Protein backbone atom coordinates (compact mmCIF):
# COMPACT_ATOMS: atom_id res chain seq x y z
CA UNK A 1 0.00 0.00 0.00
CA UNK A 2 1.10 3.57 -0.76
CA UNK A 3 -0.51 6.76 0.54
CA UNK A 4 -1.04 9.75 -1.73
CA UNK A 5 0.37 13.18 -0.92
CA UNK A 6 -3.17 14.30 -0.10
CA UNK A 7 -3.49 11.50 2.40
CA UNK A 8 -0.15 12.35 4.02
CA UNK A 9 -1.21 16.00 4.28
CA UNK A 10 -4.44 15.04 6.09
CA UNK A 11 -2.36 12.93 8.50
CA UNK A 12 0.26 15.62 9.14
CA UNK A 13 -2.38 18.38 9.55
CA UNK A 14 -4.11 16.49 12.37
CA UNK A 15 -0.77 15.52 13.90
CA UNK A 16 0.07 19.19 14.44
CA UNK A 17 -3.05 19.31 16.64
CA UNK A 18 -1.80 16.27 18.59
CA UNK A 19 1.48 18.08 19.21
CA UNK A 20 -0.31 21.17 20.57
CA UNK A 21 -1.30 19.05 23.58
CA UNK A 22 0.76 15.88 23.33
CA UNK A 23 0.24 15.03 27.03
CA UNK A 24 -3.55 15.20 26.80
CA UNK A 25 -3.61 13.11 23.63
CA UNK A 26 -1.16 10.60 25.07
CA UNK A 27 -3.18 10.20 28.27
CA UNK A 28 -6.47 9.81 26.40
CA UNK A 29 -5.04 7.28 23.93
CA UNK A 30 -3.54 5.04 26.63
CA UNK A 31 -6.65 5.30 28.80
CA UNK A 32 -8.77 4.30 25.82
CA UNK A 33 -6.38 1.41 25.09
CA UNK A 34 -6.55 0.15 28.67
CA UNK A 35 -10.31 0.64 29.06
CA UNK A 36 -11.52 -0.56 25.62
CA UNK A 37 -9.02 -3.48 25.40
CA UNK A 38 -8.36 -4.25 29.08
CA UNK A 39 -6.09 -7.19 28.21
CA UNK A 40 -3.43 -4.62 27.20
CA UNK A 41 -3.03 -3.39 30.78
CA UNK A 42 -1.13 -6.60 31.60
CA UNK A 43 1.80 -5.24 29.57
CA UNK A 44 2.17 -2.47 32.20
CA UNK A 45 2.29 -4.26 35.56
CA UNK A 46 3.18 -1.03 37.36
CA UNK A 47 -0.22 0.43 36.42
CA UNK A 48 -2.15 -2.47 38.01
CA UNK A 49 -3.65 -0.28 40.76
CA UNK A 50 -5.11 2.25 38.28
CA UNK A 51 -8.63 0.94 37.82
CA UNK A 52 -10.56 3.89 36.35
CA UNK A 53 -10.12 6.75 33.90
CA UNK A 54 -9.76 9.34 36.65
CA UNK A 55 -7.17 7.25 38.50
CA UNK A 56 -5.22 6.88 35.25
CA UNK A 57 -5.40 10.65 34.63
CA UNK A 58 -3.48 11.31 37.85
CA UNK A 59 -0.44 9.29 36.73
CA UNK A 60 2.49 11.27 35.37
CA UNK A 61 4.15 7.95 34.52
CA UNK A 62 1.21 6.86 32.33
CA UNK A 63 1.22 10.29 30.64
CA UNK A 64 4.95 9.95 29.89
CA UNK A 65 4.38 6.51 28.36
CA UNK A 66 1.79 8.02 26.03
CA UNK A 67 4.01 10.96 25.09
CA UNK A 68 6.93 8.60 24.38
CA UNK A 69 4.82 6.54 21.97
CA UNK A 70 3.26 9.58 20.26
CA UNK A 71 6.68 11.18 19.83
CA UNK A 72 8.05 8.11 18.07
CA UNK A 73 4.92 7.72 15.96
CA UNK A 74 5.00 11.39 14.93
CA UNK A 75 8.57 11.07 13.70
CA UNK A 76 7.50 8.01 11.69
CA UNK A 77 4.48 9.73 10.13
CA UNK A 78 6.61 12.67 9.02
CA UNK A 79 8.74 10.26 6.97
CA UNK A 80 5.64 9.60 4.81
CA UNK A 81 6.35 5.89 4.57
CA UNK A 82 10.16 6.18 4.26
CA UNK A 83 10.42 5.04 7.85
CA UNK A 84 12.61 1.91 7.76
CA UNK A 85 15.28 3.44 10.01
CA UNK A 86 12.69 4.49 12.61
CA UNK A 87 10.99 1.07 12.63
CA UNK A 88 14.20 -0.91 13.23
CA UNK A 89 14.67 -0.17 16.97
CA UNK A 90 10.91 -0.16 17.60
CA UNK A 91 10.42 -3.64 16.13
CA UNK A 92 13.46 -4.88 18.05
CA UNK A 93 12.13 -3.77 21.43
CA UNK A 94 8.45 -4.50 20.84
CA UNK A 95 8.94 -7.99 19.34
CA UNK A 96 11.77 -9.24 21.53
CA UNK A 97 11.52 -7.35 24.84
CA UNK A 98 8.02 -5.97 25.47
CA UNK A 99 6.38 -8.79 23.43
CA UNK A 100 3.60 -6.67 21.94
CA UNK A 101 1.48 -8.62 19.43
CA UNK A 102 0.57 -6.90 16.18
CA UNK A 103 -3.08 -7.12 17.32
CA UNK A 104 -2.24 -4.72 20.17
CA UNK A 105 -0.75 -2.31 17.63
CA UNK A 106 -4.09 -2.54 15.82
CA UNK A 107 -5.87 -1.70 19.08
CA UNK A 108 -3.70 1.36 19.75
CA UNK A 109 -4.04 2.50 16.14
CA UNK A 110 -7.81 2.37 16.57
CA UNK A 111 -7.57 4.21 19.89
CA UNK A 112 -5.46 6.95 18.25
CA UNK A 113 -8.02 7.54 15.51
CA UNK A 114 -10.92 7.56 17.99
CA UNK A 115 -9.23 9.97 20.41
CA UNK A 116 -8.35 12.30 17.53
CA UNK A 117 -12.00 12.25 16.48
CA UNK A 118 -13.19 12.87 20.07
CA UNK A 119 -10.86 15.85 20.51
CA UNK A 120 -11.17 17.30 16.95
CA UNK A 121 -14.52 16.28 15.42
CA UNK A 122 -14.93 19.40 13.26
CA UNK A 123 -11.48 18.97 11.66
CA UNK A 124 -11.04 15.18 11.56
CA UNK A 125 -13.79 14.03 9.22
CA UNK A 126 -14.30 10.80 7.34
CA UNK A 127 -11.55 11.47 4.77
CA UNK A 128 -8.99 12.38 7.41
CA UNK A 129 -9.93 9.37 9.52
CA UNK A 130 -9.47 7.17 6.46
CA UNK A 131 -6.07 8.71 5.71
CA UNK A 132 -4.90 8.11 9.29
CA UNK A 133 -6.27 4.57 9.08
CA UNK A 134 -4.14 4.00 5.97
CA UNK A 135 -1.03 5.57 7.54
CA UNK A 136 -1.30 3.42 10.64
CA UNK A 137 -2.06 0.31 8.58
CA UNK A 138 1.15 0.94 6.62
CA UNK A 139 3.03 1.36 9.92
CA UNK A 140 1.65 -1.96 11.16
CA UNK A 141 2.34 -3.80 7.90
CA UNK A 142 5.94 -2.61 7.84
CA UNK A 143 6.56 -3.31 11.52
CA UNK A 144 4.98 -6.77 11.15
CA UNK A 145 7.45 -7.45 8.33
CA UNK A 146 10.26 -6.47 10.71
CA UNK A 147 8.85 -8.74 13.42
CA UNK A 148 9.02 -11.61 10.92
CA UNK A 149 12.63 -10.73 10.04
CA UNK A 150 13.37 -11.17 13.75
CA UNK A 151 11.63 -14.56 13.71
CA UNK A 152 8.42 -13.46 15.43
CA UNK A 153 4.88 -13.98 14.16
CA UNK A 154 3.60 -11.06 16.23
C1 LIG B 1 1.95 3.41 17.88
C2 LIG B 1 2.39 2.32 18.53
C3 LIG B 1 3.56 2.38 19.52
C4 LIG B 1 4.65 3.16 19.50
C5 LIG B 1 5.08 4.19 18.45
C6 LIG B 1 5.44 2.83 20.67
C7 LIG B 1 6.63 3.43 21.02
C8 LIG B 1 7.38 3.14 22.13
C9 LIG B 1 8.66 3.71 22.47
C10 LIG B 1 9.38 4.80 21.65
C11 LIG B 1 9.08 3.14 23.61
C12 LIG B 1 10.41 3.41 24.36
C13 LIG B 1 11.57 2.78 23.57
C14 LIG B 1 11.38 1.32 23.30
O1 LIG B 1 11.33 0.54 24.28
O2 LIG B 1 11.32 0.92 22.10
C15 LIG B 1 8.08 2.18 24.04
C16 LIG B 1 8.15 1.39 25.16
C17 LIG B 1 7.19 0.47 25.56
N1 LIG B 1 6.01 0.18 24.88
FE1 LIG B 1 5.48 0.86 23.01
N2 LIG B 1 4.79 1.86 21.40
C18 LIG B 1 3.62 1.55 20.71
C19 LIG B 1 2.66 0.61 21.09
C20 LIG B 1 2.67 -0.13 22.26
C21 LIG B 1 1.60 -0.97 22.75
C22 LIG B 1 0.27 -1.17 22.03
C23 LIG B 1 2.01 -1.53 23.91
C24 LIG B 1 1.28 -2.47 24.87
C25 LIG B 1 0.00 -2.85 24.79
C26 LIG B 1 3.37 -1.05 24.17
C27 LIG B 1 4.14 -1.36 25.26
C28 LIG B 1 5.35 -0.79 25.60
C29 LIG B 1 6.13 -1.09 26.78
C30 LIG B 1 5.74 -2.11 27.85
C31 LIG B 1 7.24 -0.34 26.76
C32 LIG B 1 8.38 -0.31 27.80
C33 LIG B 1 8.47 1.02 28.55
C34 LIG B 1 7.34 1.15 29.54
O3 LIG B 1 7.05 0.17 30.28
O4 LIG B 1 6.76 2.27 29.65
N3 LIG B 1 3.73 -0.20 23.15
N4 LIG B 1 7.06 2.20 23.10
Amino acid sequence: MVLSEFEWQLVLHVWAKVEADVAGHGQDILIRLFKSFPETLEKFDRFKHLKTEAEMKASEDLKKVGVTALTALGAILKKKGHHEAELKPLAQSHATKHKIPIKYLEFISCAIIEVLHSRHPGNFGACAQGAMNKALELFRKDIAAKYKELGYQG
